[PDB]
């Protein structure tokens, strides 16, 4: 079966094929759509089909399907699952399978990138200590001093899932939020629980707008460890706008390594639960998300206020105005100190064509609208009018629980 | 079978019961999602029939009483000596109402039950069909005070006998293709003017030209007929703080009027029901004057400004894009006439879903088009998970009327 995507600005029309090689599930029925809900120990049994299929795919990339070599590593594999009940992954398949949960990440719009990704192999990490010098040799490799590269960070796989590798933060570097006894946050509200969670075993909060959290590390199973990443590491840019001498004095700076910390990579049916990556942001994840968001640093106000625009009623679009005015100084501060960002016209300009490329050479693209549509402007960027099919390829990145609200302690 | 929606701006958490009634398909199955695709006998009859007037006894508080029983009684005799069957006036605006309070991708609903129904169905000539919708436009226009309303004509009984208007809304500017290699006028009307010329239309090859009416009465051939100009109220497009915004020689109108879907009331199928609202001034500003293969002003608003048009980065399509809708708002609100901009449309949404929730156990809602084409983060929809799912009676959309029409 083929299924047609239609670009509604040009009329040009796609024909999938890959959604045929789909495998989990998408929430969605014939009754309802779930393409807005955010969210909507494996048996012998059940994971030597899961191994096949990702090394049936392995081989053909390699050019090598039905090889000797391709069923020799069969056999071995399915050996090596009956005996241990479990199985490890060649270096080459480990790269391949990063790169290609990258690939298949629907609601990624920076994929045109994947096959650059550098991928470090922490497997025979042991302790939260191995695992913070890891993390910043990545943070040091991945920011490159301004000049940022993709990377990912891949620790051993989970076994009977009691002792899993966890990085307990969301992302490597995010800031502080605290919750005054007033009712109003300081810093980032984003991060208020697991600042709280940092305090509690033993982190002295500067307890500023913009402290950057440490570490908390947690190896085969064991309770976690805080850890500060070297400051100098750390590559911030303050905020400044190109003509308004105001802007600077907001006090607003942003860290220019994204890197996502919280999320379970799997590959040929093997669970990576700690495997943080990082690319380099779009502007408007700064400008518009951690910015602008109501239940984040939440500035528009107070820049339209400075910017004088009629606040009484919405419709003179000052929120509007502010807003834009604020991704123009993200950008231009990024640009200005030298460090890699991408602006939300060119990145999903790139995603278009990177679409349309992985539609001819491999029958298609997953892709989540709701995701890859940015989150101003949307109609003047190429997406908006692209239709997309969502469907869920493996290798694959995908949400696990918060570990704080799993973890067995042990003191 | 108990569903959760939750706003991820404000932690609050709604649980969807109404989709349990749910029933046309959705284009998704648990392998893939849709949720992005534009367009994913007496025996049929007679369920979809009772199905409707199950839900409207209900409504009136009257469910399994006589009144109720007769009328299920009533129209099952009907259908099994006739084919078909005919509403009755109140099960018709009640249809018609509950149609627009089922549209998924709608963020106007708040206003749902103050539909006004003009009730066409004794309509038999496109002449006839003209009278109404001048009607209808002079009634929806009010000066300026707009209200909204359909106007129903009769329902589908062959198949060779619809009723259809030809044009997609029952305002809108021509397209006009130039020797230029260009296109003089609205790119999304130019097929449907080329009709109108092949009929017989005498255009007047401007950028503004309101097309004539094209109208099809029980199924005959399509016939021409021109809005009187003074009931097609239009807007010159300025702005409060740039003088030279006048001389880009914009203007819109202010009805909108869809008039292309059908109407599906108990298997009933209302082929001709042109309903109207008013505008949400982003659909004007961002898609209508900003679409590439729209009227796709940008370009020549940034030159005027004199913004750094020489990389993306400066953001000069962004700060243009506000600009005209700020001037799409000012000049529809200095003329009086209703418009809404996209941040009180939204909150009014959010209102009404809560509202619905409460009341009626949930609100089908199309995330992709609920969301405004600006600025949709700082919107409280955005935020917002939603649940879509069909609910009858509903729009749908239907093919374009003369790939279908025999001469
Ligand atoms: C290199 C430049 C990259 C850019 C510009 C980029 C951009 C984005 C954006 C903009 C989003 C979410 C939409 C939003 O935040 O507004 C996103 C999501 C995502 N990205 Fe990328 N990304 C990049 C690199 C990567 C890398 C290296 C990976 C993994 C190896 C990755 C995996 C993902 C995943 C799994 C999501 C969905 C996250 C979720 O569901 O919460 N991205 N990306
Ligand atoms: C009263 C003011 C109204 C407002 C502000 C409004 C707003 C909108 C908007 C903004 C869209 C599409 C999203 C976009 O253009 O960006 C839409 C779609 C739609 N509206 Fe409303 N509307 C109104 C009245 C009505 C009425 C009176 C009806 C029917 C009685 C209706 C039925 C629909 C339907 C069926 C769609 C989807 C059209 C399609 O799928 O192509 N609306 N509306
Ligand atoms: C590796 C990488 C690089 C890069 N540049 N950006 C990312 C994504 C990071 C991200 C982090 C958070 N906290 C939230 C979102 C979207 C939150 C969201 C989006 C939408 C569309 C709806 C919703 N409710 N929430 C994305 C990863
Ligand atoms: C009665 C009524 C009142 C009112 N104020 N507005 C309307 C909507 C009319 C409308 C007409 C057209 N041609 C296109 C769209 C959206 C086109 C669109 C939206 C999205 C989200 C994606 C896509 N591809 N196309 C909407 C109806
Ligand atoms: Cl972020
Ligand atoms: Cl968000
Ligand atoms: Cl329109
Ligand atoms: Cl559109
Ligand atoms: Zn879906
Ligand atoms: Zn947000
Ligand atoms: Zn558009």
């Amino acid at each position: 079966r083929f299924l047609k995507v239609k670009n509604w600005e040009t009329d040009v029309v796609l024909t999938d094929t890959l959604h045929l090689k789909s495998t989990l599930e998408t929430g969605c029925t014939e009754h309802i759509c779930m393409g807005s809900i955010v969210l909507p120990v494996r048996t012998k049994d059940q994971l030597f089909p899961l191994a096949k299929e990702f090394l049936d795919q392995y081989y053909s990339s390699i050019k090598r399907f039905g090889s000797k070599a391709h069923m020799d590593r069969l056999e071995e594999v399915n050996k090596e699952i009956e005996s241990t009940s479990t199985y490890q992954l060649k270096d080459t398949e480990l790269i391949y399978g990063a790169k290609h949960a990258w690939r298949n990440a629907s609601r990624c719009v920076g994929r045109i990138q994947w096959s650059k990704l550098q991928v470090f192999d922490a497997r025979d990490c042991t302790t939260a200590h191995g695992m913070f010098n890891y993390i910043c040799n990545h943070v040091k490799y991945a920011t490159n001093k301004g000049n940022l590269r993709s990377a990912i960070t891949i620790f051993p796989q989970r076994t009977d899932g009691k002792h899993d590798f966890r990085v307990w933060n969301s992302q490597l570097i995010r800031y502080a939020g605290y919750k005054q006894p007033d009712g109003s946050t300081l810093g980032d509200p984003a991060n208020v629980q697991f600042t709280e969670i940092c305090i509690q075993q033993g982190w002295k909060a500067p307890r500023g707008r913009f402290d950057v959290l440490p570490l908390l590390l947690q190896a085969n199973g064991n309770d976690p460890e805080l850890f500060q990443i070297p400051p100098e590491l750390v590559l911030e840019v303050p905020i400044r706008h190109p003509k308004f001498d105001w802007f600077k004095d907001l006090g607003l700076k942003w860290y220019g390594l994204p890197a996502v910390s919280n999320m379970l990579l799997e590959i040929g049916g093997l669970e990576f639960s700690a495997c943080p990556f990082s690319g380099w942001y779009m502007g408007t994840e700064i400008g518009v998300r951690n910015y602008c968001d109501n239940s984040r640093y939440n500035i528009l106000e107070e820049v339209a206020k400075k910017m004088d625009l009629d606040m009484r009623k919405t419709s003179s679009l000052w929120k509007d105005q502010a807003l834009v005015e604020i991704n123009i100084a993200v950008l231009y501060s990024f640009q200005s100190d030298k460090v890699t960002i991408v602006d939300h016209h060119s990145a999903t300009e790139s995603f278009i064509k990177h679409m349309e490329n992985e539609y001819r050479c491999r029958g298609g693209c997953p892709a989540d609208w709701v995701w890859i549509v940015p989150p101003m402007s949307g109609s003047i960027t190429p997406v908006f009018h692209q239709e997309m099919l969502n469907y869920r390829l493996t290798p694959s990145f995908e949400y696990q629980p918060d570990p704080w609200n799993t973890h067995v302690w042990k003191g």
